[PDB]
């Protein structure tokens, strides 16, 4: 009995305070309650279906679709409005004609996909298959988002780190690590960086610090890069894990870690889940 309401609860974060303007479960436009957000959400789903049915470009497609694929169309209209979705002229035709694979391929070429690829890929799987397969692993998503940032500075002079995205690191060195987490109540004890354990201590988003030691790390073979696993368990909400692509340089080639594109921080948007082996890592931004 999965349905559009639960689908949108997975795809659209809930906010009780205005944010860019927007509030509730993606209600476009200063503090509302949970029940009032839920009523607004139900009204907004209603408005999306009413907009489909009034629109001469969307109603015939909607009518022709099964209940599951109808939810995918409502999801798009909820996200971007009736007029925007009615602009998907070719894909709509493909859906009406039961050309599920062509529609799915065409929808993924859109700027919509590029702007919100995780949500778009789920919506597209729903159109393609007429099943809720793409939402199965999101059963149990926690309602909130986790934001965390990781920054490195080379000691002793708080020096910058550069990419070229391949991060350029120096062996035989010490880096100050800063991890900033929202919400501030979340707790971590350690981050592992390529198998190097970095104990983290809270100071003062909430800010954790440690020191990442690269003494004894082998330099990367010339013209090659390498992944390093990044792992940070949280106390209750699961484990953050990702890969960085890095090149390690020795003392003689240290000039390579003095030039390039700097990154002050990498920002991650994550979504915890009750039972998934790892939190969802939805966005990574080098800044």
């Amino acid at each position: 009995g999965m349905n559009i309401f639960e689908m949108l609860r997975i795809d659209q974060r809930l906010r009780l305070k205005i944010y860019k303007y927007t509030i509730g479960i993606g209600h476009l436009l200063g503090v509302i309650t949970k029940d009032e957000a839920e009523k607004l959400f139900n009204q907004d789903v209603d408005a999306a279906v009413r907009g489909i049915l009034r629109n001469a470009k969307l109603k015939p497609v909607y009518d022709s679709l099964d209940a599951v694929r109808r939810a995918a169309l409502i999801n798009m209209v909820f996200q971007m409005g009736e007029t925007g979705v009615a602009g998907f002229t070719n894909s709509l035709r493909m859906l009406q004609q039961k050309r599920w694979d062509e529609a799915a391929v065409n929808l993924a070429k859109s700027i919509w996909y590029n702007q919100t690829p995780n949500r778009a890929k789920r919506v597209i799987t729903t159109f393609r298959t007429g099943t809720w397969d793409a939402y199965a692993a999101h059963m149990g998503d926690l309602p909130g988002i986790v934001r965390l940032s990781i920054a490195l500075r080379i000691q002793p002079n708080d020096g910058p780190v550069f990419f070229k995205r391949t991060i350029k690191l120096l062996t035989g060195s010490s880096y100050k690590v800063e991890v900033k987490i929202k919400p501030t109540t979340l707790q971590v004890e350690n981050i592992s960086i390529g198998g190097v354990l970095v104990p983290l201590e809270l100071k003062c988003r909430v800010v954790y610090t440690g020191i990442y030691d690269t003494e004894g790390v082998a330099p990367t073979k010339s013209g090659e890069r390498q992944p390093i696993q990044i792992t940070m368990p949280f106390t209750d909400i699961g484990t953050f894990e990702t890969v960085w692509q890095v090149k390690f340089y020795n003392y003689h080639k240290r000039d390579h870690c003095q030039w390039g594109s700097p990154f002050s921080v990498i920002e991650y948007e994550c979504k915890p889940n009750e039972t998934r082996s790892l939190m969802w890592v939805n966005k990574e931004s080098f800044l």
